[PDB]
This record gives structure tokens, C-alpha cells and sequence, in this order.
């Protein structure tokens, strides 16, 4: 319908190169990506098909200028993933992409969701965290970043080296709304949730949400809706702070004046209070509650590691937690950046110089 039908050896021509399908990689929102050798050469490459529908079109447009925009020496070096030409084939805009393997959700299913050791949690944040970094000094927010947006490039050949991918849902800093709605729901920040003003901070809860992720082996905020979503939070961080709930266009959908203001005494809705007066049921979707992410510490310990060994991972664990809670900082104002990330024990190791 909206999704060109894939063709059993398709030949894609673009202006400049033509292009074979291998292999058909899956469908989502934006439409399918397919596997394509690239005629009269030895390189594979990925392209993204996007839906006949105008809108994908603009978002195919926002991406590819973004990308044109990130065309540069190296998308290498700040770890986003190499455009290389945008086409049209059938009423479809196509994007070509390098190849790339799995990505975060993928790998981790591999590994029947088994918690990843932090020494290799870290080179991952070093290059997302790089990438935010690249895309702030661009005063860009990337809007979507999540385990499926971020791709190792080879596991086997290149182990843990990612590519953060789809520029689709990205904006400049000069243009964004209060109140609008971005992100996916387990990686969305609170200013998005309570409809506060918002800017590449909020990528950065995301790269919070994704780390803790890794570190659990499953989500660590699996909302099925914004209410379960700020809920959940609020359990484990405390609720948001007055001065944010009083700001945002969209607290009182989840939260009461249990006091008028001023200095107003905010309560979350009791589940059964907000499904009353919305038809949306409360759940519990979340395989860890925590009361408070310092917690986090201690869960799936390895209970076979002997002296300085279980010293390292304790220290480790600490330097995680911290750096976590900075990425996890309600108010965007207060919220680690990239570069002070990039400058953090847990990256740096720092704190391992002397074991
Ligand atoms: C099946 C599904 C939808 C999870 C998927 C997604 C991406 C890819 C993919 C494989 O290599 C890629 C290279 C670039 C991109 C891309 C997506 N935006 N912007 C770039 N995507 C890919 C393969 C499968």
C-alpha cells in the first residue's frame, strides 16, 4: 500500500550508480531497509525506501539535510552513521547508507537480555556521547535516540563499535515548541512529558535510559503511556520538582493541586483515579522497581569474583550509578552534557589507575 513492493532482484537507479537488492532487512515506521550491492564495485550498502505518503517525504527532506548538513570530513570520527546520496525510485524517496549489522535491542535479545559488563557498556557511551556532543556544538537535537537507532557496525570484525542512526525526527535549537511531542515513550525526557520548554538536553535522558538499559538488560522506564511513564519515574527519582510541575502545558493530565498555588502541594493521580477520567488502565510492565537509582549498585552482582576483582566492579558500578544519576537529572538545566560525560570517571576510568 504505502510500502513499495519489494522485487526479487530490483535494480535501484540513482543518478550517479545502480544498485541490486540482496536481502530485505525489515519494515518500520519510516518504511523498509533493504541490503544492496552497489554495480561495478565490491561494496554493500543499506537504503532506506520511505512511504509514497508526502509527510515521509519531509521527513526523508529534514534527514537528508541534516545529513547534508552532516557531510563533512568524517561521520567516522563523531560515530553517526555515512550518507552517501538521496534518490527518488517509483514515487519513493531512497537514502544510501554503509551497511550495518544490529542494533541495540537486537543484540541484547541475542543475548537472551543478560546484563552487559560495564567495560563494554563504556566504549558505547564514549561514542553516543560523542555523537551528542558533535550534534549540540550543531545546535541540533536528534529527538529519537534509542537502542534501534544505534547500530553496531560489525560485532564480530569491530566489537562494540556503533553508529548512531536516523536523522529522521531532528531539529535545530531555534525551533522547538513547548509541548510538542517527541521521542520514543521508555526514552523520553520529563520536560516532553509535562509539555516544559526542551532542547538537545533531552537526547541526553535518552543516552541515560539506553546505558541503564544495557546495564539491566531490559528498559529501566517501560511506560505504556506517558502517565505509567512519569509514574514510574516519580517512584524511583521522587517526583518532579514544584517549579517544574507548575511550568509544563501537560501536568495536570497526570498530577493534581492537592494545594492551591502558591507553593501548591502537586500529587500524582492514583492508576485508578486517572483510568476513571481517561480510559487508559495503569500497568506494570517493568522487570526492576527500584526506590532510588543508588539501588542500581548492587543488583546482578556477579557472586563469583574473588578480592581485587569484586573491588574494580564495585568502584565501576559506583562511577556508573553516578554518572547515570547526572544523565537522569530531571530538570534539563542541571543534566550532564556530552563533553562533562566524555570527562566523567565511569568513561575515563580514572578511578581504576591504581588496582
Ligand atoms: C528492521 C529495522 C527497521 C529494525 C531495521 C532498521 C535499520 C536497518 C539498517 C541496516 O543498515 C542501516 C544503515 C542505515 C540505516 C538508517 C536508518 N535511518 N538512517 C539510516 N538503517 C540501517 C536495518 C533494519
Amino acid at each position: 500500500s504505502m510500502d513499495y513492493q519489494l522485487v526479487q532482484h530490483e535494480v535501484l537507479c540513482s543518478m550517479t550508480n545502480t544498485y541490486e537488492v540482496l536481502e530485505f532487512l525489515g519494515r518500520g515506521t519510516f518504511g523498509q531497509v533493504v541490503k544492496c550491492w552497489k554495480r561495478g564495485t565490491n561494496e554493500i550498502v543499506a537504503i532506506k525506501i520511505l512511504k509514497n505518503h508526502p509527510s515521509y517525504a519531509r521527513q526523508g527532506q529534514i534527514e537528508v539535510s541534516i545529513l547534508a548538513r552532516l557531510s563533512t570530513e568524517s561521520a567516522d570520527d563523531y560515530n553517526f552513521v555515512r550518507a552517501y546520496e538521496c534518490f527518488q525510485h517509483k514515487n519513493h524517496t531512497c537514502l544510501v547508507f554503509e551497511m550495518l549489522e544490529q542494533n541495540l535491542y537486537d543484540f541484547l535479545k541475542q543475548n537472551k537480555f543478560s546484563p552487559l559488563p560495564l567495560k563494554y557498556i563504556r566504549p558505547v557511551l564514549q561514542q553516543v556521547a560523542t555523537a551528542l556532543m558533535k550534534l549540540k556544538s550543531l545546535g541540533l537535537i536528534h529527538a529519537d535516540l534509542k537502542p534501534e537507532n544505534i547500530m553496531l557496525v560489525d560485532p564480530s570484525r569491530q566489537p562494540y563499535r556503533v553508529k548512531v542512526i536516523d536523522f529522521g525526527s531532528a531539529s535545530h535549537v531555534s525551533k522547538a515548541v513547548c509541548s510538542t511531542y517527541l521521542q520514543s515513550r521508555y526514552y523520553r525526557a520529563p520536560e516532553i512529558i509535562l509539555g516544559l520548554p526542551f532542547c538537545e538536553a533531552i537526547d541526553m535522558w535518552s543516552l541515560g535510559c539506553v546505558i541503564a538499559e544495557l546495564f539491566l538488560g531490559w528498559p529501566l522506564y517501560p511506560g505504556a503511556s506517558e502517565y505509567d511513564q512519569i509514574r514510574y519515574i516519580s517512584q524511583t527519582q521522587g517526583l518532579p520538582a514544584e517549579y517544574l510541575l507548575s511550568a509544563g502545558t501537560k501536568t495536570t493530565r497526570f498530577f493534581n493541586r492537592d494545594t492551591d498555588s502558591p507553593y501548591p502541594l502537586w500529587r500524582l493521580k492514583t492508576p485508578d483515579d486517572h483510568e476513571a477520567e481517561t480510559g487508559i488502565k495503569s500497568k506494570e510492565a517493568r522487570k526492576y522497581i527500584f526506590n532510588c537509582l543508588d539501588d542500581m549498585a548492587q543488583v546482578n552482582m556477579t557472586t563469583d569474583l574473588e578480592g581485587s576483582d569484586m573491588l574494580v566492579e564495585k568502584a565501576d558500578r559506583r562511577e556508573f550509578i553516578d554518572l547515570l544519576k547526572k544523565m537522569l537529572t530531571i530538570d534539563a538545566d542541571k543534566r550532564i552534557t556530552p563533553i562533562e560525560t566524555l570527562n566523567h570517571p565511569f568513561v575515563t576510568m580514572t578511578h581504576l589507575l591504581d588496582f
